[PDB]
């Protein structure tokens, strides 16, 4: 009745596939595995989808035993917060392009939420558009199917035969070789038996910004750099809201050169200094450079594909990186490497980082984080762990001399010392370093405070405060790092949009990042799912929408 049933047989197949020298040997072994599993007396039948769950990218609900007979089916147990699930989506996209509904394959996303916020249908509907998921989707918010199957990992794939008989499970990310081997040979087998039908299954506004991930402010000239993630472009905008430069879009890409030529792929982090913007070009797995004087884009880090390198050390364009989410200047570029749960550095000029030797110009490496997904604090940077670090902010002045890290999957904020690299707790989470489920919405001191998937931090040098974009609680919070006291600055915690209002009566919706102005009078917020930049006046305590024209 559970995925336990496949484990002795499928691991016996996987042991043979490692001694298999030819692609034909591997194909015949998988075919022999399916002869065995198909000819079992008692199928490991999938539970039916619970009735009255909400479905996306379909006309009506889908049921395994009325609508998916005669089909190979890939269930994707996933949640949109998890970077491991995000990394899998390109592999499912490539599978759907290879094998249509007509060819006998359907993929179903069984959205099984980690966080409370992701249970809300409209927040899944946004995520579907953000990540461009064009296959059927079910909001299994209580995670009934997950708990019945004893799924234990985000993501889990479960491949079904034509009568809902479970054939394979693939746990986690980057099993593209096996996903293709298993589904291709599953189709081949059941087509040779004449059990795969060729029937169809039914599947299904120009604003100026579209899901803006991040924003930053030039200290000298008070211009905004907005990552307009959904339009796959960067905007340079004056303080009054007039657009100076639009760079990229409307389509994805990796193209360098002039600004009509240039293209990005869901950019998040942006930083600026001396007319040079660095972009964390997240789904390209690249750092890009925009030169505003020369009016040219170039690539400074990443090879263009998802790294699994946890150590690094190569020069820029020969160093694989994994889903860079935020960037800030330090002379160095600090990088929140969400994909490998680490803080990285690109050395813009040749220099030396805390607890390492001199490194040459262009060297791209890990600074902090083991690479394990953990809420682990440590005096030694390598032995500490992060959990999808998505925000940075530099406080270089004394007595801080630290990098503030929004650590999203842990629901904490972290300091990393710029003297000795010590990664220390600030607010949120629990003491247990393997506990990634210590989330909530509580104002308090240290571990007593609770956050929910925070994506942005910005440091106020004037007031000695940190503003946290506490994204899934739909709230800007304020942390005093001396006392470690964390409290709500603005946001009711609902998502019903409001243009002009006070801080306590204003609203946000999954704010992806934020940044303070030079003067310390304005706090700009990338209010992602409202498709808007929110300007918070810290003097009048009024929120306004930045007009863009």
């Amino acid at each position: 009745r559970s995925l336990s049933g496949l484990l002795p047989a499928q691991t016996s197949l996987e042991y043979a596939l490692l001694d298999a020298v030819t692609q034909q040997e591997k194909d015949s072994l998988v075919y022999q595995y399916l002869q065995k599993v198909d000819g079992w007396e008692q199928d490991l039948s999938v539970p039916e989808f619970p009735e009255g769950l909400e479905w996306l990218n379909t006309e009506e609900p889908i049921s395994v035993y009325k609508d998916l007979c005669g089909k190979i089916v890939v269930l994707d147990f996933f949640t949109y917060c998890c970077i491991n699930c995000i990394h899998l989506l390109p592999d499912l996209h490539a599978l759907e392009h290879t094998y249509s509904d007509k060819d006998g394959l359907l993929i179903i996303g069984v959205h099984s939420a980690k966080f409370p916020n992701e249970k809300v249908l409209d927040n899944i509907k946004s995520a579907v558009l953000r990540y461009n998921i064009t296959h059927p989707m079910v909001n299994d918010a209580d995670a009934s199917l997950w708990q019945e199957l004893e799924v234990s990992c985000w993501p889990t794939l479960v491949i079904l035969g034509p009568r809902g008989n479970m054939l394979f499970s693939l746990i986690g990310e980057g099993h593209k070789d096996k996903l293709f081997l298993y589904t291709s040979i599953a189709l081949k087998y059941y087509k040779d038996r004449g059990q795969i039908r060729d029937n169809k299954i039914g599947i299904k506004p120009p604003s100026p910004l579209l899901f803006p991930g991040k924003v930053t402010v030039d200290q000298v000239t008070d211009r905004l750099v907005i990552a307009d993630t959904g339009h796959h472009r960067i905007l340079v905008v004056w303080k009054n809201g007039q657009i100076q430069y639009s760079i990229g879009g409307p389509n994805p890409g990796r193209k360098d050169g002039i600004f009509s030529e240039s293209t990005f792929n869901s950019p998040q982090g942006v930083a600026i200094m001396n007319n040079i913007i660095y972009v964390a070009d997240t789904e390209n797995h690249l750092i890009r450079k925009i030169d505003l004087e020369a009016e040219k884009v170039s690539t400074v880090a990443g090879i263009g594909i998802q790294g699994t390198d946890k150590e690094g050390g190569a020069k820029g364009e020969q160093q694989p990186i994994s889903s860079p989410w935020d960037v800030v200047f330090g002379d160095i570029l600090w990088i929140a490497m969400a994909g490998t749960h680490q803080i990285w550095a690109l050395l813009l000029d040749s220099g030396k980082l805390p607890k390492k030797n001199e490194l040459t110009k262009g060297t791209c490496l890990r600074f902090a984080g083991s690479g394990n997904e953990e809420n682990r604090n440590n005096a030694y940077p390598h032995k500490a762990g992060f959990a999808q670090p998505s925000g940075l902010s530099l406080a270089s002045e004394d007595p801080w001399s630290c990098l503030f890290v929004a650590d999203s999957e842990s629901s904490t904020v972290r300091t990393v010392s710029l003297k000795d690299g010590a990664v220390k707790h600030l607010v949120g989470g629990e003491r247990d370093p393997m506990n990634l489920f210590a989330f909530g919405d509580v104002d308090g001191v240290g571990i007593n405070a609770k956050l929910q998937h925070p994506l942005g931090v910005t440091w106020d040098k004037k007031r000695n405060l940190l503003y946290v974009a506490d994204s899934y609680n739909h709230k800007i919070k304020v942390v005093d790092p001396k006392t470690k006291n964390c409290t709500t600055l603005a946001g009711t915690g609902d998502t019903n949009n409001v243009t002009s209002s006070s801080f306590t009566e204003s609203t946000f919706n999954e704010p992806g990042g934020l940044c303070i102005g030079e003067n310390g009078e304005l706090l700009y917020v990338a209010d992602t799912n409202n498709h808007q930049i929110k300007v918070m006046d810290l003097e009048t305590k009024m929120v306004s929408v930045l007009p863009i024209f």
